């Protein structure tokens, strides 16, 4: 009998393996990383601490680490974009899993904390990180452990308090020096997303950072496809399950323009949106102007659009005078990061009706609602399914070569993949669609000035 | 102390409701035909048989009805496209419906005679009809009520054996005459799709049709914004919710371009497939063309697209030689009618692994698979929530104007035993409603360029025959 | 030794060639009805009076017809609209063409005339036309003729004026009867466009309508291809040639969403604008709404687009007060009909400067600005080169049908389109050449639909 | 009587002037650099050789260098790109301009060499580039002449014997030593364009680049504009003008997605065509694919493709081969570099029919037929006008700060015979200049917010390796 899991329901475990199948057809990237390094086990004595969204593309992901010869505990890095399906077929393959669609704050905490008591003794001694939830754990927890504890008094958010009271716990049940133990171990971190990887510039800039990391989303085929295409596929999917409202004759908002703006509102203006756009940078906001959308400021949209969406790693996007300007019934909604994108706090002292799961109507006081999807929290992973496996084989394909470099083939700084990896990423994916790649010859390689094999661009080419 | 209904869980008539009062948010028309009507009554005294998906939207549509005065029967017009919060709502309101997401063909036209037993006794005086499956029960059952029986006594689908074996049951368990005494009773029909409709021109054309029809598929704001927008928005839709597969990067094959295939078209298209579509009929064919979609044979597409969605309302789109040569798990389904676009009865030697509700996995002689929707039923009902509410409003306007007409705007004999559309005005009429919560500003025409281009400010503004 | 023609540049006959040569490649439909029917000759004794764009897609149309028989005059019927080479290449082939680019309406008004002078005597037999100019003047010639010469001194424009002392003239000029002799002797009309057919069934319903007529507009495989396909692809042509300003980032006002607004919306769409559109017609709106189009009145869009298109076929639409509202330097044209969509006319005094041919900036007193196109005449015709000829080969075809039924094949003094069947093959004419590989039904198939194998396919009222 | 100007007409002058006050009201980037610098003259004393196409775009740009203080000269770099009315505009304004639509390519390098004499003798102090070839020339000179020769007694094409014999020129014809002179005096170079920059990139990396240079292609708001959108205005509408084709319904090949080949890909699929694409980069074909474009080779596309674009910088794409088995009358056309993207020379020995100018059919032995665009040069300055005036004066205020960074803001040396971009916060500025003409209204970020995701609040807002 296993024990070691956490999950709603391990008799979704049959439905989950089904839909795990499928995904594997659409993950080249992922299996022939499989059958090139299964042979090779270079990740043979890797314990991967893994903290992202437990999918059914996360599952293919962590099977492939497996075949790889790594050793691995995983958790959801967000408590709604958990599939139980895909948790229950991990837990059932031996793998320890704390992962449930819905948890609360202090679950989703407790269960990070999971990560780091490794099974038959010891810690991890790699982190797989979306977000840095796990990173971060580590860091703070260190930084307690070093004697400067006063900033876990420091009062927050619900889940800012959650954590520090978690970092508290720890500190007062493992032993002297757990912390110190765990950083010393972990080799590396590969960190997936935007805004973890802000985070892992900061403290590699603050020479607070203790242990090396790659960042994974600023591969070209991570940022540029994922984040981009991922969303383009996966945003309006979340509001259609979310809402079931025609998109065609809408007007939509959508804030930021970076890789995930551009993809969002690409996403709303193909479902059939009239797409506005906010910005606070001037080359973003030209492409969006370029590319047609309104480039307005959320004051200007508040009062007009249909459907808002938040795109910007920032916080305190849309406030609360924006919502109480918004005309009744209007969809709000965040693709970004965490949960501070829309003044959620601010909101919960207003009357919630939840219509169903990550669906919920506030009301405000001269009785004009709006529908608040996933309570702020990432709308594609939230209330659909996210990205489709395809990019996302992409991505983990990335995720897979970084924890391979980390923990085989690097100083505590933020580095990226080279870039003939990359290329060999997206090489991987193009038999799958179709794509017929034309070879340079060797006259024609001359000319421009590259090797027929790649790199193709400089380090600097934008793409 | 009501039971006359059978839903899968009336505990799922408050989320019902929840979602109910948001579609009506989404939809003006039907919201603004409640306003106009309701002290008005005139469906007063109606007693309308519903036979159309049980969905949310459907469920607005009901209430309008008895908003209007009008007592309703209803049931799903497929066994897959129920919504089983908006039939618990329903039920919940005290309103009969007979209407579960997965019902059986067996319980499915069990459920449609039940629309002809009235609560209290009776017949229906209306019939609300998607696809015409009551109005078949009603004409069939008549013509074998007169002593033409010899068609009942072998069909050529299941579902021609079922539907036969039901008319037989209820000419020995219902009262002699009984068809004659509904066909008797029921003013007019009112029909949803072009399927639907198509049958009663012919049963017209072949002077069998036994009470007046509207057709309010060929309304302008029902053929070209439901049919064409609506699937628009909700094929890819079911396709999503079955597979979750990413779309950018594939080929997706549509057999027909009508306003179906044109909606299944743009949808595919607009999510990042290449999209390539089948035609019979060279306007249409060049249409397609001159919208930049590669126009091929289904024999062609077999062998390369990795999506293939039947849109033609005719049969026989995809065969089993077809599927033989389909990529392994391209994924297969249709939206057009019933299920014999694609040959389903002939997959049924072969592995079915189910893989959820509507998803199956059907793996082949030779270890290819394929991915089949919904079992070859209407995927984006089957699989997804049908069309969005707002393009549904549209729709179920001009469904609840043709009951108004038929019902009490029959005095004159105006509606013969002929199939009518409703006039120009109503159909601009419909449009009107739909503006302001969309946010359009309509212009006016000035007196001067009213008599200009030959109109009445107030419209008509187009000919009869403009195509839009 | 022919001078029975007047061009800009017969010089221009070479090139003009060459580029018909060109655009018969690109002209299947019409090309293959020139080697269905030509040893038919269908229309062998026919005189065909046409009035329509003298653009290298009308020559081949011209040479389609002569191809069948018929003997042919032939002017364009707007000022901007010709494309000298091919008048040049016309005339060079011997066909009696008067069409400049630039005419005046002067001369537009004298050449419409010249149709009716038949070489080696008579008049016409069939009239070919589009926006209805050449119809027009032989039953304003007819009604005044007869007696009813008051309007003639009643012009509400100067184009009327110009056309009223044209009919007067002729009145005296001519023989008497002689627009009875050219009514009576024409078999029937058939019209290219909207507008024209509005004035038709205008005729037709007050019974002064004197011959036959083919609405050819109304084939499907017109009016859902040229006026939709053909506007998306040539109203941005016009728009760059003559301006060339960056579309990407502007925003631009169509007014109307009917077949010509739906394809001049996504013209301005496609090439990059955020494009908002008028309309009075609530159904139309509503597809506008759908497809994505923000949906507002002219005064509403007058101080903010940056490109305004009139679409609507109606008068008045862009108006002396919207133009006073308008940034400085915005773009403003037509791709509907005449010139009285934009009040041209109110800005006679104005200072103008004209930027090149087709191109002129209008300065108010407040010392703004904007840029109109063509004096407010059709915008691709004017400003570029219309409709490319892919095209314009499904509304040919269907013209040198509605010739072969009026002229050789029952046609009363109405109003009719041409059979289903005829509308299907137009579009039959046009598959291989582009790739398309159409589907044939089965017996069991075409049954189970209700249709014959061969078609046609849909019933008359389907609007595709 | 200033008499120091090649044109193809004087008499052009008033008409130019008249598109280059519009282009101004289009050119906000550039009228706004006027109005800031203008009383700054920070260029006073330059003496700046431009080689780049005289068009109206580069009229308003050649006015705001002058504006600023510059002494100026100017050639067009390509034979067919001039606008002859833009020349005249600039050669009444008493601008030395050599440019014609049409010269010869022994014209064409004998007018850049025009450049280097500069009037009143000496020699310019700045090079404005685009395609390097003003600066090829200092540099093959300047090899020449203390030592290595061996290179110009080797051709290449008949572009590259007739500019070696134009070195020869220059070496007998000037001073002994001159090109060290120019060299000597260049304080430094802007380059415009991908091609020119990468030849700055090996020369540099060589160990041979005689002066600091702005690599001004990869600001930002050049490449992901100029090169993008530029192209996706100008590439239909060269091929319009050239051929009056209707795109919808065709399909169309375009070798190579870059910046240029996305921005070439888009013009045609948004004019109607049915889009493939080639590519040699895995990613950029992954690029092409998840955008919906079939990813093929040009032996695919051959024998299919309506119309061949080739957008990659590199050579032989389209080659004899190719174009033997395209379809009759197939449209060919380039809008990368030079001539040498379709093998041109290949066509030396076929009948060739001019339809006009940059127009001409090609007839093969077996009498099937292409048409080719402007001899194989750039088709969207060839055929038509090139990038319209909004989307150049991006480009064209990046070149104006550039000529201001290497001529009034290297005292320090901060520029050495190495590549540089501008500041972020430069490429950020030009953005922002364009802004309010195009009604783009900027949000603010607030101190927190700059701090949360670690920037200031007046930028730079993403790191130097952000790619947009
Ligand atoms: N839901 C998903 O599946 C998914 C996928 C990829 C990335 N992400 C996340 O999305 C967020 C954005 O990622 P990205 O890759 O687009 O980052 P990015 O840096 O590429 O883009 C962010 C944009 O936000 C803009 N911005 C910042 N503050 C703004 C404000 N107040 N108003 C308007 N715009 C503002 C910035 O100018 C920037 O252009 C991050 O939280 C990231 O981790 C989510
Ligand atoms: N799923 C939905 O929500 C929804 C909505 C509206 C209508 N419908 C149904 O969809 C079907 C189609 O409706 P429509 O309004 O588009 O009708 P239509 O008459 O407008 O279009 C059908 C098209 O299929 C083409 N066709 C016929 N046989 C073909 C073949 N063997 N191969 C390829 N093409 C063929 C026809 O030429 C025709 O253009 C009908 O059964 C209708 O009832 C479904
Ligand atoms: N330039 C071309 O090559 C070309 C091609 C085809 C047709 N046309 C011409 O274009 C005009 C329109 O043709 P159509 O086929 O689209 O006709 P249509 O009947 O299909 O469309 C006209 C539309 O204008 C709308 N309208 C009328 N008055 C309006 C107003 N004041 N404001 C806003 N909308 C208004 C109508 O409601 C209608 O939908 C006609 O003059 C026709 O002859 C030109
Ligand atoms: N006409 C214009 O207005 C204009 C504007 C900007 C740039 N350009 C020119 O266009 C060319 C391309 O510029 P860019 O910015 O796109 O550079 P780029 O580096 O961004 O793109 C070129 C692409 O071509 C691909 N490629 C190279 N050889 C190929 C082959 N044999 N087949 C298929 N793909 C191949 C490369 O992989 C690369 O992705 C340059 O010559 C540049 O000077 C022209
Ligand atoms: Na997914
Ligand atoms: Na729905
Ligand atoms: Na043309
Ligand atoms: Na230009």
């Amino acid at each position: 009998g296993f024990t070691d899991y956490i999950v709603k329901d391990i008799a979704l475990a049959d439905f989950g393996r089904k839909e795990i199948s499928l995904a594997e057809t659409e993950m080249p990237g992922l299996m022939a990383t499989r059958e090139e390094y299964g042979p090779k086990q270079p990740l043979k004595g890797a314990r991967i601490a893994g903290s992202l969204h437990m999918t059914i593309q996360t599952a293919v992901l962590i099977e492939t680490l497996a075949a790889l010869g790594a050793d691995i505990r995983w958790v959801s890095c967000n408590i709604y974009s958990t599939q139980d399906h895909a948790a229950a077929a991990i837990a059932a393959a031996g793998i320890p899993v704390f992962a449930v669609k819905g948890e609360t704050l202090t679950e989703y905490w407790d269960y990070t904390a999971k990560l780091f008591d490794w099974h038959g003794g010891g810690t991890p001694n790699m982190i797989l990180d979306d977000g840095g939830d796990a990173t971060m754990l580590v860091h703070a927890g260190y930084r307690a452990e070093q004697g400067d504890t006063a900033f876990l008094d420091k009062p927050g958010s619900e889940e800012e308090e959650i954590f520090y009271a978690l970092v508290k716990r720890l500190l007062k049940e493992k032993p002297k020096g757990w912390f110190a133990e765990i950083a010393k171990n972990i080799k590396g971190v590969s960190e997936e997303t935007t805004t973890g990887v802000h985070r892992l510039y900061e403290m590699a800039n603050k020479g607070t950072l203790l242990f090396p990391a790659i960042n994974v989303n600023d591969s070209v085929t991570k940022s540029k496809f994922d984040n981009l295409y991922g969303c383009r596929e996966s945003l309006v999917d979340g509001i259609r399950r979310g809402t079931d409202v025609m998109l065609s004759g809408k007007v939509a908002m959508v804030a930021g323009f970076g890789d995930v703006g551009k993809g969002s509102a690409a996403s709303l203006r193909q479902a059939g949106c009239r797409v506005m756009v906010s910005e606070v940078d001037p080359i973003c906001a030209l492409q969006a102007a370029m590319e047609g959308y309104e480039v307005v400021t959320m004051e200007d949209a508040a009062p007009r659009a249909d459907i808002f969406v938040t795109a910007t790693g920032n916080k305190d996007i849309i406030t609360i005078e924006h919502m109480r300007a918004m005309k009744d019934r209007a969809i709000v909604c965040n693709i970004g990061h965490f949960d501070n994108e829309i003044q959620i706090a601010s909101l919960r002292n207003l009357k919630w009706t939840n219509i169903k799961p990550q669906v919920d109507e506030i009301e405000f006081p001269d009785k004009h609602r709006i529908i608040m999807l996933s309570e702020g929290r990432l709308v594609n992973l939230g209330n659909a399914m996210g990205h489709p496996s395809f990019v996302m084989s992409a991505s983990f394909t990335n995720q897979t070569l970084a924890q391979i470099e980390l923990f085989a083939n690097y100083a505590k700084k933020v580095y990226v993949l080279p870039k003939t990896l990359d290329e060999k990423v997206a090489r991987l994916h193009l038999a799958k669609i179709g794509v017929k790649l034309t070879e340079l010859r060797k006259d024609q390689a001359d000319y421009i000035g590259v090797k027929q094999e790649g790199p193709y661009k400089s380090d600097h080419y934008r793409y």
